């Protein structure tokens, strides 16, 4: 969620700048005029509230001198404006009776307005989105906008099956009961594959290690308190599920990573902090009906990149862009072909300034689907968390947040699919250099297809 | 659920045999007399109407064969009974005789409309809660801490080391506990760097062990449908597992989901023994109630589960394989541990028999459960309705077989705590193979004990 000094000119903001942005995303700029407004009656409240506290004192200490020594008249020329210590004096008890109330019956009722505007400020500011990068198209078509940023391999070249077949002909896939068991869409890995995605699980936590990330095994459900501030609406709709306190199946690592450090002072010296998250994901996956595979799934293993950045300098846009370059060199030593794409800004949720996805070459189902998604969300969820930059050197007004990215390098089921497609040949599937060591006895060299095609 | 065919003497059966186990497993020895009562009730409603019937047309047959070929009193006497009433005595009673038998034959026939649904009454209702055959071997006790038999000991079991699985878990920087109750809730963690790679070593480990052994590993759904989460797993709805909405279960074993992967099939004899390595994460509710990784509502787990004939002492031999691939684990590990008989008291209603592996944690000064093998014969099975070949006579059901292995926390734990030493923790030697440089030697402590 944005500062709120930013929508106040007197401390240094630009309601213009974030109205524009509104603009950017393709959503309500006047969701910023309602917030500055309600803002703005929020502020003189709780100032004109303070001029009624002094005047009810005053009338309650006048009423204190005249108990010092029933009889009523309606009397009123009294507008609050007229009201002075000398011209209450002048009046009966009950008349400065009849004056307090009208000033304690007005000091609530800008505790109902203040009460009524912190919210409508807070359901305004949860819809605000993030600042862009100047890079970002601008666009709320996602398929003609996407922007190629990089090309890498052949992304040519066609081949014979497609990944739905190949899980089958190798025999890794049970997904006929797997439907049975857990719903449409559910599945069982058998063999190979099941050796294969730990191989890949290994050679990703030895790459992230190797380059200085702490590899780290979330919890699988979150509760509903510490989601909220990690997520969006649109997230508890979309894909989560609900599990009974009352919590979450993650949908991502970059959930419960992100709530790791929450209410935290993280220092300088400690920054870049780098995760590589290891967890089962789960997505409800509404509006992706359209038969089935191992691609679209509710339920698989993610290798996520997880960071903490100091907010200045642009190491968090150093760092970025870090994060996609280690997210391809992986892909590049496997040897999977693909494109570099710039996500259109209605497509971007919230938190997010720019977005990276690296889409991998299925030659056989002869399309681009993506593997790999990269973040920068700034500042935007650290303040809601509450993460803060903890330098010491220095004496500051407010505290500064820390910059937040996140990236999923590989998810298995994908990367698989994307690696069956790929390696594919005759007898069956090579197994990708990087990956043998990993592999099993008998299972380095080739996957061989040990059943008829569909 | 028991064989029906088991309580009928003259069909195979020996009901005595079913009390004395239910007697031997503590649980209600009536639960079968009241069966035998309703299914003999009902079996003997339905001898005398069928057989009752098979006269009433012998009567009509040799009836017929009478005005055809040739040739007025009361009915003779000597001839009323099951028994007495043959083809032979039917022609010396001439007809016009005949006919006034065959009128007190329809008598006597009754429907057993009434009696059946008693019988099924009592089969869904009580048979669920008659337990399976023991093994001779099984002790009989129904106090398990002083009669479970300790079969097998390996490695030393008596040695103390100084820190406990809670410490060390901390000194070398592989668990947040604090901030994962935070996100998760109680018990919640995280597990990081030295301990996730532990953790793949085992699981690789594990999966090598067991797939060279013949096992393919399988990777289930972590949560089943309601609907065949009940049509599947043992009375034990006992644990409260989790709810998730689609009205959904997380599956507290890799158990659940294969089990429901050959429900209603019948199976090649040819193709048995189908050995399965389960690998799932499991979550457990009710974690028992100072906070390690040992109790915790979310761990992964590596599964043996067997299918075998139920010919011969098939599934027994599986079942000593199965024990012993184990012990043969843990030994590689260098993990000491002693293996229990446990107590005839103490066992699912559907397991014949079981054996614990209990590890030896010289840190805590304590056995802990690392593994645990059951023989539960063709009783899921026969639920489940998985077959036994001819894919006419009486039916057959294979024998299931289960035993988890490898429960990473848990064994990670036993791990540390006897590899331990005043630097960090010795990395296993089959292990080593599997950590990456820099871990191969040794995982060192870089934080001071919380003490
Ligand atoms: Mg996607
Ligand atoms: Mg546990």
């Amino acid at each position: 969620v944005l500062d709120l000094d930013l929508f106040r000119v007197d401390k240094g903001g630009d309601p213009a700048l974030i109205r524009e942005t509104q603009e950017k995303r393709f959503k309500d700029p006047g969701l910023v005029d309602q917030l500055v407004k309600a803002d703005s009656e929020w502020r003189r409240c709780r100032f004109r509230a303070d001029n009624l506290n002094k005047l009810k004192n005053l009338c309650s200490k006048t009423i204190g001198e005249k108990m010092k020594k029933d009889e009523s008249v309606p009397e009123n020329v009294l507008s609050f404006d007229d009201l002075t210590a000398d011209a209450l004096a002048n009046l009966k008890v009950s008349q400065i009776k009849k004056v307090r109330l009208l000033i304690d019956e007005a000091i609530l009722k800008c505790d109902a307005e203040r009460i009524k505007l912190e919210a409508e400020r807070f359901e305004n500011l949860r819809e605000i989105g993030n600042l862009l990068h100047p890079s970002v198209p601008i666009s709320n078509d996602e398929d003609v906008d996407n922007k190629v940023e990089r090309i890498w391999g052949d992304c040519t070249v066609r081949k014979k099956y497609s990944h739905v077949d190949l899980v089958v002909m190798v025999d890794g896939f049970e997904g006929e009961k797997g439907a049975v068991v857990a719903g449409s869409r559910g599945y069982f890995l058998k063999g190979v594959l099941v050796f294969l995605e730990q191989a890949l699980i290994q050679y990703a936590l030895r790459t992230l290690g190797s380059r200085g990330y702490i590899p780290i095994y979330t919890p699988f459900f979150m509760r509903k308190e510490v989601m909220q501030e990690v997520a969006q609406l649109s997230q508890f709709d979309e894909e989560l599920y609900k599990v009974i306190d009352e919590k979450y199946l993650i949908a991502t690592s970059e959930q419960p990573i992100a709530a790791l450090h929450r209410d935290e002072w993280l220092r300088p010296e400690d920054l870049p902090i780098k995760y590589a998250g290891l967890s089962t994901c789960f997505r409800q996956e509404v509006g992706s009906h359209g038969t089935r595979g191992i691609f679209r799934v509710h339920q698989f293993e993610k290798i996520e990149q997880f960071v903490y950045s100091s907010p200045h300098d642009n190491k968090s846009w150093e760092m970025f862009e870090e994060m996609i370059t280690t997210a391809e060199e992986f892909y590049q030593s496997l040897g999977i072909p693909y494109h570099i794409v710039n996500i259109v800004s209605g497509s971007l949720n919230h938190a997010a300034s720019k977005k990276l996805d690296l889409e991998a070459w299925f030659p056989g189902s002869g399309a681009f689907r993506e593997l790999v998604s990269c973040s920068n969300c700034t500042d935007y969820q650290a303040r809601r968390l509450r993460i803060r930059y903890g330098q010491t050197k220095k004496m500051m007004d407010k505290v500064e947040f820390v910059h937040m990215l996140n990236a999923t390098m590989c998810a298995t089921t994908r990367t698989i699919c994307a690696i069956l497609e790929n390696y594919q040949t005759e007898k069956g599937i090579t197994v990708p250099e990087k990956l043998k060591e990993f592999m099993p006895p008998g299972l380095q060299e080739l996957i061989p297809f040990v059943k008829p095609a569909p």
